[PDB]
């Protein structure tokens, strides 16, 4: 199998990524142990019980299915003797996440090009709800840049399959801004949950993931007066309010219609990826 990759030829050479129970690593593997290996992403997970090792092999599953080319692709895995050795080798990105590419080169990308990396967000997000997969991470930090012109959706460790004969699930550390209302409230996610955060990845690309403009600076800029409201709690209130973010000023009327759309109240009323695309296609397309 090339698929297992010996634990004693990888390398470790730095951090990709951090959460509270793993962390990606780059690593060079090295089977001629002369530093000429190709590098890869290895996720392994730390601060974990049963439930946390679960998930991981639900994560190894996933990825492992998915041939898109607009998801970060699986290699293999590795183990060893010890308790919490099992290992994902992810490609490694050189370029890295989205998220920071905007934010460094700002300047030179214009609507079009923000247009393109949306139409393929939106392309790999129809790719996982055909394998009815709820990614539940879809901000621009998880996305990853191959190239200039090319992005793919990373970071799989929340993703959850739907069950064959319902269209959401439910759970029992969240970004709450990019979260739909139903997800905040009443823990159920869905493929139409994934399209509240799409929207405000739409914002996020448009904004070039600014700090001054951020979800969070947003909230804070209309919380109003009364700072010591807990945030989540008045957040849904101005959701339930019918108040959304801002139009970006790097916004096309079209994308700012369509992110209001990814926002509607009842899950719905929110177009599918399906339906996005398209209209995310026609602007790009008529944008060249
Ligand atoms: N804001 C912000 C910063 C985000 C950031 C910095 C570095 C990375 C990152 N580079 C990678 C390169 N090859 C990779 N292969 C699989 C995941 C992966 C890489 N990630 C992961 C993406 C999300 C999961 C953890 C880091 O993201
Ligand atoms: N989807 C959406 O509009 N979310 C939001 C609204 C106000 C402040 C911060 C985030």
């Amino acid at each position: 199998d090339p698929t297992i990759f010996e634990e004693r030829h990888l390398k470790y050479i730095s951090q990709l990524g951090k959460g509270n129970f793993g962390s990606v690593e780059l690593c060079r593997y090295d089977p001629l142990g002369d530093n000429t290996g190709a590098l890869v992403a290895v996720k392994q997970l730390q601060h974990s019980g049963p439930d946390q090792q679960r998930d991981f092999q639900r994560e190894i599953q996933i990825l492992k299915a998915l041939h898109s080319d607009f998801i970060v692709k699986y290699r293999g895995v590795s183990y060893g003797p010890g308790r919490q050795s099992l290992r994902l080798v992810m490609e490694y990105l050189p370029s890295g996440c989205l998220r920071d590419f905007l934010q460094r080169h700002r300047a030179r990308l214009d609507a079009s090009r923000l247009l393109l990396y949306s139409s393929q967000i939106c392309k790999g997000m129809e790719y996982l709800g055909s394998r009815r997969c709820v990614h539940r991470a879809l901000a621009a930090r998880n996305i990853l840049v191959e190239s200039e012109a090319h992005v793919k959706i990373a970071d799989f460790g929340l993703a959850k399959l739907l069950p064959l004969d319902k269209d959401y699930y439910v759970v029992r550390q969240s970004p709450i801004f990019w979260y739909a209302p139903e997800s905040l409230s009443d823990n159920i996610f869905s493929r139409q949950s994934d399209v509240w955060s799409f929207g405000v990845v739409l914002y996020e690309l448009f904004t070039y993931c600014d700090k001054s403009c951020s979800p969070s600076a947003e909230f804070l800029r209309m919380m109003g007066s009364e700072r010591d409201v807990p945030a989540l709690s008045r957040l849904l209130e101005l959701l339930e309010e019918g108040q959304r973010l801002p139009a970006p000023p790097a916004c096309p009327a079209e994308v700012h219609e369509l992110m209001k759309l990814c926002w509607a109240p009842s899950p719905q009323d929110r177009p599918s990826f399906s339906a996005l695309g398209p209209q995310l296609d026609m602007l790009w397309s008529g944008s060249r």
